[PDB]
């Protein structure tokens, strides 16, 4: 949405005549100087529109390139025809090992965060009750067997051990 029809036309001309975004005005001038639309702006205005056309086009290209790369991953990574998208095998394997060697690294996490969680939830379960050294698992079991923080501990014996830990 550039100000005026006059400048729109100049911008258009820049595109149609293939003026580069990585060059000097002095060296691109030859692509436009013979074009009737060149006559529609004074020098200051010519500079305005050129500077804007060059900044805008470089950024669009820089970005088109990146967003294509990131998008190719996010789809290769998602398929786990999106396989062909990546070129070679050398590239599409430092990635097939990005996912797998990060999907196992999410379990030297997930099996520990949930790990300590089953435990702490069993302690928290226990702490809802008034317990001490005199407390006896026989009489306590019955109070908390319905609860989900209890069922979560899958070893009837390990439950007992925990309650022993908690009572020490």
């Amino acid at each position: 949405p550039l100000g005026s029809a006059r400048m729109k036309q100049f911008k258009d001309m820049l595109l149609e005549r293939g003026v580069s975004a990585f060059s000097t005005w002095e060296k691109e001038l030859h692509k436009i100087v013979f074009d009737p639309r060149y006559l529609l702006l004074n020098p200051k205005e010519r500079k305005q529109v050129f500077d804007q056309y060059v900044k805008t086009r470089a950024e669009e290209e820089r970005r088109e390139k990146k967003n294509k790369i990131m998008q190719a991953k996010e789809d290769f990574k998602k398929m786990m025809s999106r396989f062909k998208a990546i070129e070679k095998m050398k590239d599409r394997e430092a990635l097939f090992n990005e996912f797998v060697a990060a999907a196992r690294k999410k379990e030297k996490e997930d099996s520990k965060t949930r790990g300590e969680k089953i435990k702490s939830d069993f302690f928290e379960l226990l702490s809802n009750h008034h317990l001490d050294s005199q407390s006896r698992w026989s009489k306590v079991k019955d109070k908390v067997e319905s609860d989900p923080r209890y069922k979560a501990v899958d070893s009837s014996s390990m439950r007992e051990d925990l309650f022993k830990q908690y009572i020490e």
